[PDB]
């Protein structure tokens, strides 16, 4: 993978050009587009820009995300070759940093459970994980140094340990959300994909111009929460191999490790994410549901049909259950700096299963709004895996100080 | 004006038919139209649907909402033939509920400053206020019995004010502001223009499906706080006239009023609102200042030229400070039902003057996110003078009761 810290290190210092940069991205993504399918267009004119800190980064933007000078498809038919007027606020805090917009990745369409035609960079019979497909394959196979991707349910987290890259879904609301495709305003999260946690903050830094994501090093001596979600289910055993590999460097790295139950409160909110999801979804996607119903992909298509009866009534009663959630989420953090779980139920299903993976164990963070981080810790029968970095909400730069902690701890 | 429960009632007995109900409609906006300039586009073809709650009810949509079969230009040059794919999500509330769209309402350039050529319909020497210029005036003129518009600093409750109209800024976040151009994503709250109380009540019933506003009737001997705003200083003669028919009305129909002082931390909510609406604004704006600086409406080009350097750092104070506000605020509410205020500086400005009013009586209210309705209560000059009805978050149909109640009041 293509470190985005790296090269502007090199870029800084006279070592690499901004062009030869841009020329490299152009080239890895024709060198493995034809093997792993990550972008539903690639502008081949793309140059680096004059300046800025992020002049000479290529990046993928997911398609469901606007951009002026390309068509935003949504990853279906429906918006086959549609052409938003503008960039969107998040695409422009790239530009404005003097930022590549190299193309666009796939999403599934409308940012759902219907597969695309991605493929896993470590292995093509496998998914890249959903919904997210292409921003996290790109990265993963080493075609861009950075991509953004949303989170709803787990489309930035899953597909990123899927294809064992870093990731962030920074607090609720922290990157604007217009100009992006809704499927539920009060889950919508954009998302960062990159190689390392490092990667994670300079880019967040050059969007924003956050001082707390300026000089962030890695953390030392953490005191790590470590929540196995049971609520969600049973998770599979390559899941499990690589929380105990985490825990077991964090410990030896110096870090202070305990387990612990999330209040009853807090499972709650896990168990009515669906509901909030689902009814807003009605809302968000009324046009195409009403209009173009048999053009919706079949997933989406029948978990709407099945989720027509949601009222408002059980509806504001979840999001009750949800801010309930939230507040005593917070009391847990005095003892932690950081919970530590899995991103994903396993290593990455086989295309053949045509499933995206399930996001039961990203959704409950998405719903609390807290900065969530991949971290990939290693990888069974050649899949990736990896354990999510949870810490209090606004605290990404301490999250993403945390995963580069454990980063190092797990390089030994 | 054009009362939306006066036709549901005839509607739903078969003394009019829908076609009639539109036919009218389009005769009204025909008549006036004209010399009022309050529609962007007028569909003459638009037709009535064959059933749901709103049949027969033409609707007019602030142009900065997306429409599917008509176009929206947000008001500026910049958006000259800008055609959206989908319906936004609260264009689709009302074409469920069986409504027809009949055409796009001016709005002021990205709903700034910018006055547009929309006149006041009780004096076309006058502002009909702004930025929901359009909706105010066509239906304060008659011309259709519901207008949908948003409100950021006081684009709802002002240019209602102005042209003496029933409106209604829903408490925020319960209409979905998807396929609604944003200006601060903090702020913006879709709003609803009515002959009356009811007519706003039924509107939302129909869109939402909430039963919180089905069965709503006038308010009785409801307790009244009465606030001046002190801190956005003195209001104009006519609007201080208006605020105390409003209480004499409302003391003499039973209802206990007392005057309330405000907590210092709303005061200081009220103060910052400029912060958030600015520093988000550059963020949600950020193509059209970067690539269409010079095209952008005088005013807002102006206002945005001024606070480019506003801070991240004095941004999350100022959200921090809002919170703040929204918290002791709560506390006002538990010895009061609702509270009574202004609803603008005075009488519609001169047109002369290139203003559509201030807003500083207001944006606390839209920071805060409590439910606010506007209660048409007398005339200076011909010029329509309202009062502000504002109960707790979530509180909207009592609010609305309470504005009915009013309405009874002040008929005597």
């Amino acid at each position: 993978m293509i470190s985005l810290a790296d090269l502007q290190r090199r870029i800084e210092t006279g070592e690499l050009s901004p062009n030869a940069a841009i020329a490299q991205s152009h080239a890895a993504i024709e060198a493995r587009e034809k093997e792993v399918h990550a972008f539903v267009r690639h502008d081949k004119s793309a140059r680096a820009q004059a300046s800025g800190p992020l002049r000479g980064i290529a990046v993928g933007i997911k398609d469901i995300i606007d951009t002026a000078n390309m068509p935003t498809e949504m990853g279906s038919e429906i918006y086959r070759g549609w052409q938003p007027r503008s960039d969107a606020p998040v695409v422009m805090m790239l530009k404005r940093a003097g930022a590549t917009i190299i193309g666009k990745t796939t999403t599934t369409a409308f940012a759902s459970r219907d597969p695309t035609a991605t493929l896993n960079p470590h292995n093509t019979g496998h998914s890249p994980g959903g919904s997210s497909s292409g921003s996290a394959a790109a990265v993963g196979a080493g075609m861009i140094p950075l991509a953004l991707g949303t989170q709803t349910g787990g489309s930035v987290i899953r597909p990123a340990a899927y294809c064992g890259t870093a990731a962030i879904k920074p607090s609720f609301r922290m990157l604007p959300t217009v100009g992006v495709k809704c499927y539920s305003w009060a889950l919508d999260t954009v998302g960062l994909f990159g190689a390392r946690a490092e990667d994670l903050a300079r880019g967040l830094l050059a969007m924003t111009g956050r001082s707390e994501f300026s000089g962030i090093v890695p953390a030392k001596a953490p005191r790590i929460g470590v929540v196995r979600q049971e609520f969600a289910g049973a998770v599979e055993p390559a899941a499990e191999q690589g929380l105990q590999a985490a825990i077991k460097a964090a410990e030896r790295a110096g870090a202070s490790v305990q387990a612990i139950d999330l209040p009853e409160a807090v499972h709650e909110a896990w168990r009515i994410h669906p509901i909030i999801q689902d009814f807003e979804a009605h809302r968000a996607l009324a046009w195409e549901f009403s209009e173009h119903h048999d053009e919706i992909a079949p997933m989406l298509r029948a978990s709407l049909d099945a989720t027509v009866g949601l009222t408002p009534k059980e509806y504001d009663e979840a999001r009750r259950i949800g801010r309930r959630g939230r507040r005593e989420l917070g009391e847990v953090f005095e003892g932690v700096d950081v919970l530590l779980t899995y991103s994903a139920p396993g290593t990455a299903p086989a295309k053949a299963l045509a499933s995206t993976g399930d996001p039961r164990y990203n959704r409950l963070w998405t719903l609390m709004g807290n900065p969530c981080v991949n971290v990939p810790v290693l990888k069974v029968g050649g899949l990736p895996i990896g354990v999510q970095v949870i810490a209090r909400f606004g605290n990404d730069a301490h999250a993403l100080a945390t995963a580069w902690f454990l980063e190092d701890a797990l390089a030994k």
